[PDB]
């Protein structure tokens, strides 16, 4: 809706960088709303979602098992590791790991998973494989979040990150208790809070992941719709403001209290 792009160009203005975003419809896939589709931001946590959708193929494919269960050492841990932090004795499985990444962006869990595939090498190759050329994985946490200018390592560009998002939640990829089991830990999401989910309505459907970086970096995909049930993708990433967490959170929200106003 014209309106929200305009929300979404002030936003610009507010925070002194680049916003990107686009709308899908989540069953056509036709792009409803955009601004700078193409060009290229960090992805930030925000790539924990397509991590985690690799796992889920393999499982689909004989080559894992969400009950399997993994062991750690204290020199495994990274900054930010709200629940692997505390499984040093007992570990966690695949599926707890999986949770914790996308549900808490913990980061020693999405190393560990990581790990599980052979590395960010390939994260990258498996999304090729579907089909995306433009979104890549090159570092691990904490490192990814850098968002050095003109940098194209750990990218995506909202077009493409929605496309994608959409194929693993709705295509043919994986099996559906595989897309059910994704959406479902999306929807989890128990961060995020301060962003998208801070204007939406009761009885409004929302899965999202919601990602952070360095340089002012912020971002979110989503997919959410009234009635229970999601209908649309929204994909949503700024990077290169001086602003404060708060404001930048501030500027996400507002942009989908126009989208919702706007639906």
């Amino acid at each position: 809706h014209p309106e929200t792009l305009v929300k979404v160009k002030d936003a610009e203005d507010q925070l002194g960088a680049r916003v990107g975003y686009i709308e899908l419809d989540l069953n056509s896939g036709k792009i409803l709303e955009s601004f700078r589709p193409e060009e290229r931001f960090p992805m930030m946590s925000t790539f924990k979602v397509l991590l985690c959708g690799a796992v889920l193929s393999r499982v689909d494919a004989g080559q894992e098992q969400l009950g399997r269960r993994i062991h750690y050492s204290q020199n495994d841990l990274v900054e930010y590791s709200p629940v692997t932090e505390k499984h040093l004795t007992d570990g966690m499985t695949v599926r707890e790991l999986c949770s914790a990444a996308i549900t808490m962006s913990d980061n020693t869990a999405a190393n560990l998973l990581l790990t599980t595939i052979g590395g960010p090498k390939e994260l990258t190759a498996f999304l090729h494989n579907m089909g995306d050329h433009v979104t890549r994985l090159d570092r691990w946490e904490p490192e990814l979040g850098e968002a050095i200018p003109n940098d194209e390592r750990d990218t995506t560009m909202p077009a493409a990150m929605a496309t994608t998002l959409r194929k693993l939640l709705t295509g043919e990829l994986l099996t559906l208790a595989s897309r059910q089991q994704l959406i479902d830990w999306m929807e989890a999401d128990k961060v995020a809070g301060p962003l998208l989910r801070s204007a939406l309505p009761a009885g409004w459907f929302i899965a999202d992941k919601s990602g952070a970086g360095e340089r002012g970096s912020r971002g979110i995909i989503a997919a959410l719709g009234p009635d229970g049930k999601p209908s649309r993708i929204v994909v949503i990433y700024t990077t290169g403001s001086q602003a404060t967490m708060d404001e930048r959170n501030r500027q996400i929200a507002e942009i989908g209290a126009s989208l919702i106003k706007h639906w």
